[PDB]
């Protein structure tokens, strides 16, 4: 920024430009120096092995590598844990002494790998409570203890949740296929010249910002130990169907709501910017805690600098204050998200903030944004890349476009 | 090749207009779990059986060659009719020559008689498959023949293969590439390996 505060992209540059490259083969790390003239005389390697966030083993090794040379670091016998989960190894190069240009402790290079995974073969514990279904003309209502869910039979969405007598939502949980466009999406270098190939022009022309959801199906069924809700919606713009979404909600005796989503996208509509859900939660909390890539904003085509771990930040750090407001603050590769009493589990990307996508799209300057009531949550199964080979022509590469035609993802929503 | 399926869950439920069966299995080899598979079968009043499959693959097992279903059908028919890429054998990294259309061939043309027997006769990008009274719909790759995968793996020469009773059907949601930059070192490119960790696909099985 003009005051010399970093954008999140600066960390991506730092990581790709590092002077140490790493390879893993079994228990061995090979370190390669990309210095041309200096010996690595102010460098030590810290390694850590963690199991879904929890530390297991750790260590340090001095680096003694000639310019353009290699060093092989053998790791100790790593622990075999009992429990399920993925093991992660992280190495970081630390400069122990100050230089003319850096403090003591400066981190100059890092890298992360997956080690052994143990898949979870334990079935969930059978609860004695059965959720109860009530049918009115307008609603399906499910009760279990103090918890209550309500589904609107006309719109076909989850419209409210109660813990005790405290409402949890200000806006229903609905599909989202759009983002507040980024500068790379807008694709303009001269204010007088509009490119009809820019992503934002293609999305407005196809009617992605105006598309209306029509209900096809909304049904409720009692199983032995669960209530199952089934919905289907079609998004249409002037006759043409753009997207179809089929959903199941399974509410069991443990309180957990499992959401399964299947989406179809018309092959001749421009590929969508995302496939996910959004809602406005009623409560504002101070912290956000997640298990996934972080701690800074990261996107499918800008996530090599980010590391899998357990991260915990104040809500204000989950918003990037770009001077021209846009979609911002995404975290990819996430397995668990905790915010107030809610927990979401799955394999998803999310962003969380006090500004809606509609507000970020309508506002030309960051100082004109005002915090809305509650918190906006966007949870995505899939998200398009951001591009940036240039900013005045489409720059997202074909492997980061959502072009598959059919998409599946699942979430669990529970109260921790 | 030796992995054994252990049952985790098998449950049945009546809905308003359907029966729903739920199963889960784990494939294990000497303590280690390689794959988990969760399935639902929904049989409705129209006769159609909808199958939904979700698979998890351990990140440190070598990526699998395919993720699908197989069975041996009791009947032998003369023709195979499908809507999808064809008419010749095609694989995810060799399908640019094939064209989407409605194809109809005798069963014997769905087998490629390579002199050294192997996996053969796959058709990708398929939306509908008809064989005798059965119809399968979805988005899948399939192969159909009188030889099992076990027979093709054990037999060194094509003249020593014998037709089994009935027809073997393999229906895949996902299939690895075949490679061939060379044949004496791993040659499948990373975009054709099944490395995603989690996989979903669905089929409808009905009687036309």
């Amino acid at each position: 920024f003009a005051d010399r505060t970093p954008h999140p992209a600066l960390t991506e540059a730092k990581h790709q430009q590092q002077f140490f490259q790493f390879r893993l083969s079994g228990q061995t790390i090979e370190v390669t120096s990309e210095y041309l003239f200096r010996h690595s005389d102010n460098e030590l390697l810290h390694w850590m092995v963690a199991l879904d966030g929890k530390p297991l083993a750790s260590g340090e090794v001095p680096l003694d590598v000639a310019p353009q040379g290699k060093q092989l670091i053998e790791l100790p016998e790593l622990p075999q844990p009992e429990s399920a989960g993925q093991l992660w190894l992280t190495v970081r190069v630390v400069q122990p002494n100050a230089t003319a240009w850096s403090e003591a402790g400066h981190i100059s290079a890092w890298q992360q790998w997956r080690l052994a995974e143990n898949l979870s073969v334990t079935l969930p514990a059978a609860s004695h409570a059965i959720p109860h279904l009530t049918t009115s003309e307008m609603d399906f209502c499910i009760e279990l203890g103090n918890k209550r869910w309500q589904f609107n039979r006309q719109s076909g969405f989850l419209s409210q949740m109660w813990i005790g007598d405290k409402k949890q939502l200000l806006t229903p949980l609905r599909d989202q296929f759009t983002r507040a466009p980024l500068d790379n999406d807008i694709g303009v270098s001269e204010a007088t010249r509009i490119d009809p190939n820019a992503w934002v022009e293609r999305w407005k022309a196809a009617g992605h910002y105006q598309a209306e959801a029509a209900l096809l199906q909304c049904t409720a069924d009692t199983l032995a130990d669960a209530v199952l809700i089934t919905t289907a919606h079609a998004w249409q713009h002037q006759g043409k169907t753009l997207f179809i979404s089929r959903k199941t909600y399974r509410i069991d005796g443990s309180g957990q709501m499992a959401i399964t989503v299947d989406v179809e996208v018309a092959s001749d509509t421009p590929h969508p910017a995302r496939i996910g859900l959004n809602c406005q939660l009623a409560q504002v909390a101070e912290r956000v805690n997640w298990l996934g890539l972080g701690p800074q904003e990261n996107y499918p085509d800008r996530l090599t600098a980010a590391c899998f771990d357990r991260w915990d930040l104040p809500l204000s750090d989950m918003y990037t204050p770009y001077v021209f407001p846009s979609e911002n603050g995404l975290r990819c590769g996430t397995r668990e998200l905790n915010y107030g009493p809610h927990q979401w589990r799955g394999d998803f990307q999310f962003n969380i903030s006090r500004y809606s996508q509609q507000q970020l799209m309508e506002t030309s300057h960051r100082h004109l944004l005002h915090a809305e009531e509650g918190t906006w949550l966007n949870i995505d199964g899939f998200h398009m890349g951001i591009g940036g080979d240039d900013s005045w022509s489409p720059s997202v590469s074909a492997e980061f476009q959502l072009s598959a035609g059919r998409y599946h993802y699942q979430l669990v929503w529970c109260q921790k």
